[PDB]
């Protein structure tokens, strides 16, 4: 039930994307509003730090949701030498090496490492109830060293 189908994007339809982001910015949170919600996450952004994801220009930051909202995720994996992926989970830190997140309530599977110039990126869809989320990358002690942030659907 993970999505494992990736699309293959160029750096500019890579940036064109990220700035596809509907969240509004406030402190470490990106904030969302409205039906229907436009997350774009990618792994590892140039003069980010590894491990992470990056949201909005951001570091791991919490993303606040409307409870009842439709969240559109992309997801591009912009790190070269890695396949990571982005999962959706209730089980927070601290994570194990190989973390154990079951259940999955959203999200992929292992991201293709970025090739030929060119990024694997994917989208998928998630009707979240209200609560506090996490969203981690299961490649071997990448969440164990960072690779997470909090989701807030309140
Ligand atoms: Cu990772």
């Amino acid at each position: 039930t993970l999505d494992t189908t990736w699309k293959e994007a160029t750096l500019p339809q890579v940036k064109a994307m990220l700035q596809k982001d509907t969240g509004k910015v406030s402190g470490d949170t990106v904030t969302y509003s409205g039906k229907t919600v436009h997350v774009v996450a990618a792994a590892v952004l140039p003069g980010f730090p590894f491990p992470s994801f990056e949201v909005h220009d951001k570091k791991n930051p919490t993303l606040q949701i409307p409870a009842g909202a439709t969240v559109d995720v992309t997801f591009i994996n912009t790190n070269k030498g890695f396949g990571h992926d982005f999962d959706i989970t209730k089980k927070g830190p601290p994570y194990a090496v190989m973390p154990v997140i079951d259940p999955i309530v959203a999200g992929t599977g292992f991201s293709p490492v970025p090739k030929d110039g060119k990024f694997g990126y994917t989208n998928f869809t998630w009707h979240p109830t209200a609560g506090t989320y996490y969203y981690v990358c299961q490649i071997p002690g990448h969440a164990a060293t960072g690779m997470f942030g909090k989701i807030v659907v309140k």
